[PDB]
């Protein structure tokens, strides 16, 4: 179906979702010097403590770790949003090279990779729900630069062997999301939308500021997965992000000055 190759990749998008050109999609290049810095933004509530993972699965296009949101165990709220939001899968964004893999950029600079922690919000009952509304979904963006490993993403590195198929699964529980946030919560929001097909306009994006470091070895083992299922010829999954859309009529905003 759709993919990230020349003859199926982001720019193919908009015949199977037409959406693909619609006026609130991302990623977006985060411009500094335009951004608005908002006093009335209140800092974001990262309550993780309680989270539950379950599985760590590679669908064809990234892998997901998937967490239980059937309670409030791991939620986010605060900042620019209205409600409680819950976790329910994280995943990345990569580069076949260390200069590229993030989805935005920061005043064109492009970062290794990109995290999204996905959260939907409780007042819809379920995802499914959510993603009918404009409010729906709330995605924390954290980027990644090489540099000193970050050992809180030991164990994803490692389980990654695994699942290096399409359609591949395994249990993964006990995984603490925490080990994955920078040392400061400022941030950049956004009206916006799913990078990915269907390509829903329901997000509030959340980007922090700054980037969380990883090492070489560590980005090498994301680029050791395939898109591709077993038996199939290899295709190594890497360049799994999507160009900065048209910013259009809408104003990104800065939690910090
Ligand atoms: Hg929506
Ligand atoms: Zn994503």
């Amino acid at each position: 179906h759709w993919g990230y190759g020349k003859h199926n990749g982001p720019e193919h998008w908009h015949k199977d979702f037409p959406i693909a050109k619609g006026e609130r999609q991302s990623p977006v290049d985060i411009d500094t010097h335009t951004a608005k810095y908002d006093p009335s933004l209140k800092p974001l509530s990262v309550s993780y403590d309680q989270a539950t993972s379950l599985r760590i699965l590679n669908n064809g296009h990234a892998f997901n770790v998937e967490f239980d949101d059937s309670q409030d165990k791991a939620v986010l709220k605060g900042g620019p949003l209205d409600g409680t939001y819950r976790l329910i899968n994280f995943h990345f964004h990569w580069g076949s090279l260390d200069g590229q893999g993030s989805e935005h950029t920061v005043d064109k600079k492009k970062y290794a990779a990109e995290l999204h922690l996905v959260h939907w919000n409780t007042k819809y009952g379920d995802f499914g729900k959510a993603v009918q509304q404009p409010d729906g979904l709330a995605v924390l963006g954290i980027f990644l630069k090489v540099g000193s490993a970050k050992p809180g993403l030991q164990k994803v590195v490692d389980v990654l062997d695994s699942i290096k198929t399409k359609g591949k699964s395994a249990d993964f529980t006990n995984f603490d999301p925490r080990g994955l946030l920078p040392e400061s919560l400022d941030y950049w929001t956004y009206p916006g939308s799913l990078t990915t097909p269907p390509l829903l306009e329901c997000v509030t994006w959340i980007v922090l500021k700054e980037p969380i470091s990883v090492s070489s070895e560590q980005v090498l083992k994301f680029r050791k997965l395939n898109f591709n299922g077993e038996g199939e010829p290899e295709e190594l999954m890497v360049d799994n992000w999507r160009p900065a859309q048209p910013l259009k009529n809408r104003q990104i905003k800065a939690s910090f000055k």
